[PDB]
């Protein structure tokens, strides 16, 4: 067959798999939003049937046959062309999938699912003892998956693996290596320590009490919907619904949904939860629709995805400019803000404090939470730490990095579900998101001029369009590291982030 | 390979397909309820992607190999066994799937998707000239499907096909033929004609104006939810959502959903729409969960399904006892009813009047609407009527059967989406439903004693449990006609229904 014919069959086959996965995405969305209480068991079974189908498709030998027919042909001479990008990414995903033995894939998936299930009820019981076995099983299998992927060559163009852990990192942040991460965190950790010194020793203290007053949930929903359309989220191609844990899911072109958790006596959850998810949504809604279902039209990495969510949640959402625009409106919507000034409110929503729970941590201490997890993970995969000693290491790490230590498993080593889910080499992407968010922003202001005054006028479209043309439109055409460098002109760094934190908090504390 | 092993592989493979198909059900539910405005084009492509996959599974030659091993074996010696039931039905579905060319199924699915889309826009418009081309395509492809299935022997034990049309009827009502339908309709036509006359010459007149007063939609929802739980609908295994066209869909065990459509100025639609879909849902919630994804656990036919919906909407929902029980509540929820008596309200929701719109038709005239469609469909497939001459035939048919005819297309041949969706040989099942409902209800009262008093007390579980044990639990163990006879002891007849109507309206009018 001709290369064009092989490419088309590969294109059709691969998009068919994506359409099929998107039905799973809809089911996943439904499960966290509308599914009836007694429909969970059936849902799990639907997902498992789908998972088996998708796994079969992702390892179908024909993929390799067609690829070989296209690779090396004139269709992909230009590595930047849509065809070469798709073929290159398809080959890598194909190789990664086939590298993992059947039983390994089956065991790992089952272990994660079971660990997650037991964890859901174990954490509230502070039952580490009962949970450990499930965790070790997931860990042992993950280490095995990593050893297999580590013995194999990286993706063409990517740097060699420096250690087995890089094989896991690579899966979530294509091309990232521990030797590149470590120095970024070193810079970040030092800067955050210097800043926390100033803040903790400051006489100024925000009045967070204002954020815990009454905020009618139906009102929060209305306010959220207004901020959503104001920022540029297309409600004709998405929707906002309440859920236990906020998330964003893209079903397909013209259908990207977001959710948030509202608390009647906590303003932040519902509102910033919305802006956070909206950031992910804007990225998905910005991807080239004509390329949906192919690598060219896919988001490039978790780090870049998190840079878009943090950008709108924090760089935009907690900025003074943003609130000069929306604070008066919030004053009209929420009675609890009657005797509150813009200054007090803006200070309160940016309150800093070392705490125990990562998901609730403020901008400044947040990444210290990630550093803890990263160091623990490295020690694990380097054979320096045992799963049995996680609790002790965790408490000591927290005390050392945040100045506060857990008093139980519940709010300590058992707070996140990630490890139960087999998500190792995942946590660092959150930090990468914050660092990239600031780098992109610095470049955006240099080309568009200060954004604050525009936000103050409700002018978010110029900035949004910018992220579309420079980031969203590119899909997975470039490795995340290369994308950051092409847009900002500099390789990833922690400085723009630190510079951003310093300015904003120097003014607050 | 022993016959047991064959049956085991078949069961597992067929249920897997069931699970995958249920993802499509969730997509169809979402498409009519939560989908964003711009997500429709993607959803249609998702449906087509799933269809391609399912077709492959449904025609997998392994199904034939396994079926041959099990047929004639000890596993199916007992015709009423779970195994025999499933094997019999799987062979029939397998032969059907293989008979219909993949290209016809695809083209037909596309012709319907397009015909429906253009329709819902061409109906509000009196555009029949624009819709006709789309209808003719769907019709042409539907006739081809009929011809393919018609050239094949019917399912074993079923009577032979008497004409092309029966091949279509069989798909919705396994075993039903125009042969048995006509005598039922002639009977029905004779009975309805006379009752409508008595009602017209009647000096009693219902105050329908009451139903057109204001009825806050939120109050309507809260009221609907009360009726649902009070009747036995498990809201923890389902949900109620607004939609453009009320329907019900079973996602899986523990997840059966319904929808309705409220009109601020019209009581009936939202309330009786809810009860109607509930009857469908009660059936699904009553099917044997252990046999889900298996013929043995599937609903038997649209007629039996519709008998359940009309049972709760009318037989229960529009009865005197039902309202003696809930009118006081209604009186309390809606101010418009503040000055209304139970007798007047009950008379109102049972008002009879020949009209043009089928879905708005009353108990007595409703089936005449179905008669018109059947005669037309028979004329079309018998080659005695051309789709271009449907408007004229529609008018004539209506005047003769109902005494009133459409003056346009909007409220004429274009009122139902059915023909655009390719639902031919479907309408007759609505009448079987009303007939079966009357027959089922009769046996029920005989064995349970007068139900009016129980309904008056809100005691519906006994009647519901009866339907579960006698109808829902059987799944598709028996052909629909046999199911009716085994439960009621009588063959399908229009007399129990006519007896029901004559007794009810002789009292009202």
């Amino acid at each position: 067959m001709t290369p064009e014919a092989a490419y088309q069959n590969l294109l059709e086959f691969q998009r068919e798999t994506a359409y099929l996965a998107s039905l799973g995405a809809l089911a996943a969305w439904d499960q966290r939003t509308m599914i009836p209480k007694k429909g969970h068991e059936h849902r799990a079974r639907q997902m498992a049937a789908l998972a088996r189908l998708l796994h079969q498709r992702m390892t179908d030998p024909r993929i390799g046959e067609w690829l070989e027919k296209v690779e090396g042909s004139p269709l992909v001479q230009d590595p930047l062309s849509d065809a070469a990008v798709n073929v290159r990414e398809w080959r890598q995903a194909y190789e990664r999938a086939r590298a993992i033995p059947e039983r390994l894939a089956v065991e790992l998936a089952q272990a994660e699912s079971e660990a997650e299930s037991f964890w859901e009820e174990a954490r509230p019981r502070d039952d580490w003892r009962g949970f450990l076995p499930y965790l070790k099983r997931v860990y042992a299998l993950t280490k095995e998956k990593a050893e297999v992927l580590f013995a194999l060559p990286p993706a063409p163009g990517d740097p060699p693996y420096g250690e087995l852990y890089d094989a896991l990192l690579d899966g979530y942040e294509p091309g990232m290596r521990a030797r590149e991460l470590l120095p970024l965190f070193a810079e970040l950790k030092e800067g955050l320590k210097g800043l926390l010194d100033r803040i903790l020793g400051s006489g100024k203290r925000p009045d967070t009490s204002i954020l815990h007053r009454p905020y009618p949930v139906e009102a929060q929903r209305r306010f959220a919907l207004e901020l959503l359309s104001a920022c540029g989220y297309d409600l004709e191609a998405g929707r906002l619904d309440p859920t236990a844990h906020p998330f964003e899911i893209a079903i397909g072109p013209g259908d990207v949904r977001i959710t948030t958790r509202y608390y009647e006596d906590f303003f932040n959850a519902g509102i910033f939860g919305t802006l956070h998810e909206m950031g992910h949504a804007l990225y998905e809604q910005g991807l080239p629709k004509e390329h949906w279902g192919t690598p060219r039209g896919d988001a490039v990495s978790l780090g870049v995805h998190e840079s878009q969510s943090r950008t709108w949640e924090n760089l935009v959402g907690r900025s003074l400019g943003f609130w000069e625009r929306f604070f008066p409106r919030a004053r009209e919507v929420f009675a609890s803000l009657g005797d509150v000034s813009l200054e007090d409110f803006h200070f309160a929503v940016n309150a800093v404090e070392p705490s125990l729970i990562r998901v609730e941590a403020d901008e400044v201490t947040y990444n210290l939470h990630i550093l803890v997890r990263l160091e623990l993970e490295l020690a694990l995969f380097r054979g320096e730490l045992s799963p049995e000693d996680l609790p002790e290491a965790w408490a000591e790490k927290y005390r050392d990095h945040l100045g506060v230590a857990p008093k139980d498993y519940k709010d300590g080593v058992m707070q996140d579900v990630h490890w139960a889910g087999g998500l190792f080499g995942y946590f660092p992407t959150y930090t990468l998101g914050n660092l990239y968010a600031a780098q992109f922003f610095q470049k955006a202001e240099a080309e568009l001029g200060p954004l604050e005054p525009r936000f103050a006028r409700g002018e978010f479209q110029p900035f949004l369009d910018w992220t579309r043309a420079r980031i969203h439109a590119e899909g997975s055409r470039f490795r995340p590291r290369v994308l950051v460098e092409r847009v900002t002109g500099e390789a990833p760094s922690a400085r723009p982030f630190l510079a951003y934190l310093e300015k904003k908090y120097a003014a607050l504390y």
